[PDB]
This record gives C-alpha cells, sequence and structure tokens, in this order.
C-alpha cells in the first residue's frame, strides 16, 4: 500500500494540468493536444465507414434502371449522351442526397452528452501514465434522447431511393451500439477520486465512492523507498517548472523589496489626479527603508548597496521552448508553418494518434470495431473528409463501375 | 452546497473577460472569436439547404417547357443555339430570382431580435467550461415581425415562376420553426445569476429568480478542499495575468514614488503658459522628499539611492503572445496572413467550430436539424456562399441536369 494520487508531490504534479502555480507560453500547446474533437472524428468517420461498407451493389443498379424509367417518360441517337449526362448528374445528386442526411443524423448522434471525454483522458495519461478505467453502468440516456423516427422523418421525398432506406436503418442501429459503448465507459476527474499502488505483489487499485475499479498501466512509475516519481511528460519537466516558479516569485520578492528609492541603516491608486496621487503615497511608509542591526551594542563598520534583478523573463523564455520541445517529441506534433511562420498550425501526426487515441479507444474504451485514421482524415474539413471517404468508398467505386455504363 | 459563481476569485475571473483589471494586446484576439454572426452563418446556410432540398425536379422541367412556350410567340435551324442561349439566360436569371428573393426574406428573418446570443455564449464556456440554459417561453414576436407577403410582393410579377411559388412557401414556414427554436432558449448575463456546486452527490445547480434551472457541463472544474479551479482557457492564464497586473501597478507605484529629483532624509496642468507652469508646481510639495526615521534617538550611519523600474512593458509584451498562443491553441485559430503579415485575418478553423459552435448549436441550444459549415463556407462572402451553394445545390444541379438539354 502506497499512495499515488493524494500525495503532496503528486497533487503538485496534478496541478500543472491547470495553471495554478506556474505557466508559460509553451504550456499553451498542452491544451491543443488536450482538445477533443479528434475523438469525435474517430467515431464519426468510423460510422461513415460502417454505413458505407454494408451496402449491396444490386440495389443501386436497379435504382439506376428505375431512374432511367423516370426520365424516359420525361424525355434517340442524342439519348446516348443524354443518358451519360443524366447518370453523371445522378451520381452527383446521389452523393449529395446521401451526404446531407448523413451530415444531419451523424452530427445529431455525435454531439449527444458523452460522459466519456478525450479531454479527461489525455490529461490523466500525461500526468501519471495511469488512467482510471471506470465502467459506469448507467446507459439510459441514449434511448431517451433518440428513440426512433429521427432517421425516418427527413427521408420522405418523391424519389423512393431504396439505397437510403437500406442504409439509414443500419447506420441508425449501428450508432445505438457505439454510443452505448462510449457512454457505458467513464473517465473521472482527479480532485475527488484517488489511485492506489501496493508494492507488495505489485498491482494497482482504483477508488471512486469506495470500490476498486478497472485500470490500465501504460507508463509504470519509478517507486523508490523514499518517493514515487512517474514516467510522464510533465514530470520530465517538473522541478524545472518549479524552479522557474521559484525564481519568478523570487524576482517579484526582490522587485517589491527594493522599491524604496533610498536605503538607510539604523544604529484607485492606478488612476487619479497625479498631484494628489503624489500625496497619497509620499506620506506612506513604502518610501522609507531603514535597515536594522539586532544588537544595539553591535556596531556597523561598513555598509554596501546592490539592487539586483534576477533574470526572470529569461528563465521563462527558455522554459517555453523547453515545453515546446517535449510536447513536439513525446507526443508527435508537427507544426505546419509558412515561410518564417511562427507555429501557426499545430496538428496531430501519424504516430501520435497511435500513441494517444490508439491506447484510448482500445484500452479504456471498449470500442472494438473502430479504427485509427490517416493524417488527412484529421487534417481536412470534417465534411470535406466525407466526400474524400466517398472518393475511396465501395459505393462510389460501384458507381464508377457504372461510370462506364 | 459550495458557491461557484459569486466567489471573489471566480468573479475576478469573470471580470477579466471584460477589460477591467489587466489587458494586453493578446486579449484583443479574444473579442475576435467573441464575434457573433458566425452563428448566423449556421442558421443561414442551414435554411438555404432546407430551402433548396425540398425542391422537385418535375416542377422546373415543365417550367422550362412553359418558358420555351413563352419565347416561341416572341421568337428554326438557328433556334437550336437560340434555345441553348436562352436556356443559359434562364439559368442565370434563375440564380438571380432565387438570390434576390432569398436575400430579402432571409436577411429579414435573420437580423430579428434574437434573445439568444453567441456573444453571450462564448464567454461562458471560456470562463468556466459551464453554460446555464434558460428556456424563456415568450415566443410571440415572430408572427408580429413577419406575417406574410414579404416573400410575395417581391415576386408578384408577370412571369408566375411556380418554382418560387413552390419553394418560397416551404422555406417561409421552415424559418418559423427555426427562429422559434432559438428564441425559446436564453443564455444569460453573469452579474445577476449564479452557478453553484453541491460536493456531496455531485451535480451543478444554476439559478435565475430562485429556480434550479437547466445547464450543461463541458469542462469539469478541479474542486479541492480549499478552493475550486475551473479547467478553462482564461484560468489557465489566471495568476500570470494577475502577476502582470501586480507588476504594472507596482511599476506605477515606484514611478509615482520616485518623481522627486532629489532625495533627502531627516535627522489645466497639461497645457498652459510654461513660465507659470513652472510656478504652479515648484512651490507644490510634490518636488521635495525628505525620508524619515521613526526614533529620534535612532540614528543613520549610511544612506543610499537607487532608482529602479521593473521591466513593465517587457512583462506586458510576452503576455501578449501568451494570450496569442493560448487562443491559437485551445481554440483552433489559423491566422490567414500575408508575407510577414502581422496576423491580419484571424478566422475560425475546421475543428474550432466543432469545439465551439458544435456544442453550442446542438447541446445548449436544441437546434436539431441544423448543420455545421466548412472552412470556405465561413470564409467567403455571405452572398458569395449563396452562389457557391448553388455550385452544388439540388435545383441548380437539376438546371445542370438540363445543362445538357
Amino acid at each position: 500500500a502506497i499512495p499515488v494520487h493524494p500525495t503532496p508531490a503528486s497533487v503538485r504534479l496534478f496541478e500543472i494540468l491547470q495553471g495554478k502555480y506556474a505557466y508559460v507560453q509553451g504550456q499553451t500547446i498542452y491544451a491543443n493536444l488536450r482538445n477533443p474533437g479528434v475523438f469525435s472524428r474517430q467515431v464519426f468517420t468510423h460510422l461513415f465507414k460502417r454505413a458505407i461498407s454494408h451496402c449491396t451493389y444490386d440495389d443501386v443498379l436497379h435504382d439506376w434502371n428505375k431512374f432511367e424509367a423516370c426520365i424516359q417518360k420525361r424525355w434517340d441517337s442524342c439519348a446516348s449522351r443524354f443518358r451519360e449526362s443524366t447518370f453523371e448528374s445522378w451520381s452527383t445528386t446521389m452523393k449529395l442526397t446521401v451526404r446531407d442526411l448523413l451530415t444531419t443524423n451523424i452530427y445529431r448522434v455525435l454531439h449527444s452528452r458523452s460522459v466519456l471525454s478525450y479531454e479527461r483522458y489525455v490529461d490523466w495519461i500525461c500526468a501519471t501514465g495511469m488512467v482510471p478505467a471506470v465502467k459506469k453502468p448507467i446507459t439510459q440516456e441514449l434511448h431517451s434522447k433518440i428513440k426512433s423516427l429521427r432517421d425516418r422523418c427527413v427521408c420522405r421525398e418523391l424519389g423512393h431511393e431504396r439505397t437510403i432506406r437500406s442504409i439509414g436503418t443500419e447506420l441508425y442501429e449501428a450508432t445505438k451500439e457505439i454510443i452505448e459503448s462510449l457512454n457505458s465507459t467513464f473517465i473521472p476527474q482527479f480532485t475527488e477520486v484517488t489511485i492506489e499502488y501496493l508494492p507488495r505483489s505489485d498491482e494497482y487499485v482504483a477508488y471512486y465512492c469506495g470500490r476498486r475499479i478497472r485500470l490500465h498501466v501504460l507508463f509504470p512509475p519509478a517507486i523508490f523507498a523514499g518517493t514515487v516519481t512517474f514516467d510522464s511528460p510533465v514530470q520530465r519537466l517538473y522541478q524545472n517548472i518549479f524552479m522557474c516558479y521559484r525564481t519568478l516569485e523570487h524576482a517579484k520578492i526582490c522587485q517589491l523589496l527594493n522599491t524604496a528609492p533610498l536605503k538607510a541603516i539604523v544604529g484607485d491608486i492606478l488612476t487619479g489626479s497625479t498631484a494628489s496621487a503624489i500625496e497619497k503615497l509620499f506620506n506612506s511608509p513604502s518610501a522609507s527603508l531603514g535597515a536594522r542591526v539586532s544588537g544595539h551594542n553591535e556596531s556597523i563598520l561598513n555598509s554596501f548597496v546592490s539592487q539586483y534583478i534576477p533574470p526572470s523573463r529569461e528563465m521563462t523564455k527558455d522554459l517555453t521552448e523547453l515545453w515546446e520541445s517535449e510536447l513536439f517529441n513525446t507526443f508527435k506534433l508537427t507544426p505546419v508553418v509558412d515561410n518564417q511562420g511562427q507555429r501557426l498550425y499545430v496538428r496531430y501526426s501519424s504516430d501520435t494518434i497511435s500513441i494517444l487515441l490508439g491506447p484510448f479507444t482500445y484500452l479504456v474504451a471498449e470500442l472494438s470495431p473502430v479504427e485509427l485514421v490517416t493524417d488527412v482524415y484529421a487534417t481536412l474539413g470534417i465534411v470535406e473528409i466525407i466526400d474524400e471517404l466517398y472518393r475511396s468508398s465501395r459505393l462510389a467505386i460501384y458507381i464508377e463501375d457504372l461510370g462506364r455504363k
């Protein structure tokens, strides 16, 4: 039995998740990888993939035959290129008339209340290399918020495209198993739960409201007999950040201690009429400073003077790029820049989703049939990846099979 | 029961949303993402999509048939290219007749009094990660602000375009479903309502006029035993901005205390005749400074002088880019810049609308059938997105269906 969370050193470590003690410009990049949305990209494009894969080629071809049966009563040798153009435009409106309803329903199921958050995951793994895998069995939100007819109300039109009537049902029921899986799982905060490690027969015990909950080691900490330190991104910086905090408060201490314009040895304010503002502090005891010897018999032979400025902002300036280097390296962050651009587009890499969302979606989340994605799947627009999925979809490759008749 | 909102540290946090305590050049970018109208982009292109989706192909083809019936009484072998050119003209005035109608009606319904504001939204989520949901049931303003004929008297002309008489009515009634949905909700101010936490069996309780009113969590605060800290963009900067405020007021304190040109120790003004301006302050007690020892028996052996200014503007300057990095990172802001351009066009990204208006339009506001936008949907002109929608809209594809006869 040894504590992991509620030790003073580890709560000092958990504090740097927020900004309470020390903060610089490099720690702003920590929130950028703390940004969720990339997890919604995962379930998003994965349910697009599930909706787009399960389709039959034989349905869309008879849809095209009935589509031509629609146009022959509306409109010989010129009909060859007429049928080519109307098929091309049929493919275009097929992409459109799937993509709009997908954009409605999938964003509708996407921005539900999810008690699981990537944001509450990424700070925990970077803090201690450990994550509480909490299985919270309340799952009555999804059927209450969405039960039926949300897939049925929008699709009622003239052209009874049975492709949509086949895909909307399977994509609708597929989300009812996926949102189930994420909302069944749970990740808490830190300030009210704790985590316990027993050295004797080494396992780890989670705690929240009095029970041992499931867990997943990723970065096992170094337990010496005197203290425990965690192999973590932030605790690879820990006492350097505390050193910068110490010298900054030290700098303000000396700055506030030499404010007197003159040193003796014994032996509403921000804005106002400056003439009266002179009077309001010249009488104040901030002006004088008479230093003291303790013993009255103890005399002073010589006296010196040296105000001193410790290099505070210099200590902040290198520690900014200290933060930048660690969060470019241990999490693969490639700054997409312009010519002499000062880090304008900070983006996930190929392997950093395998090292953050890879373990996330497959260890603490039981999202079994979901995948990781490409660089340009997460880089591009979230609706602009939809037609790109379409460009390598089973559907549009069947339609480009129909692309030659 | 512990307070969240009216506590002194958190009301200092809600204050720095405004400019009252400390303010730098980086906090100017905070208003740029505070700009509403990007919510109007959402409802605007969503209702254009709703207007253009419900259209039928059969209405416009016989409309073109009657359009040719109009021109045969006004105007053989040359008639092939004559009919091609007049169809191209009919397409162009079709775009014109949807554009002028829609810009009147939709900018008319768009800039009504909306009690919901994105400006009143984005400040809450950045402050505490928390939003209070208010449902004000007063929804009687839509029938008074618009009844009918704003869509009709503009199109009451010679050519009875049944495309307009078919789609204007359904877009007209659909807008009433959307303005009702937004103005039913309400997001409040902060200086009169409160947010509050019960630690035991944790939930979050909102209050306006004595009722536990609805709300939604996004970023769970760190509640320790002494204080509460909210995982927020601004409170990740909180004591650094307070440190800059402290050193700026301390800098002005030392500047105001060191105005004397001469340091003794005991033992209308802005513009005027400068010869009399010498007279008006030389006799004044602002000039002199004779510092004091308390004890008259207490003597001084040695005495010093040290003027000192802390690096005030230096402490402001790095905190500018502190704000710049944080509001480029935790809200994804890509500065559209020129060669060595100093951050000229600060624009929303693909993912930051998913992290800000994504939760807004779907979770705190119950706008179900609305969508998100793209990068170029939000970048381009709001009338230049009309014709860009037309570059991929179902009626205009049906005109491009007719584009080859």
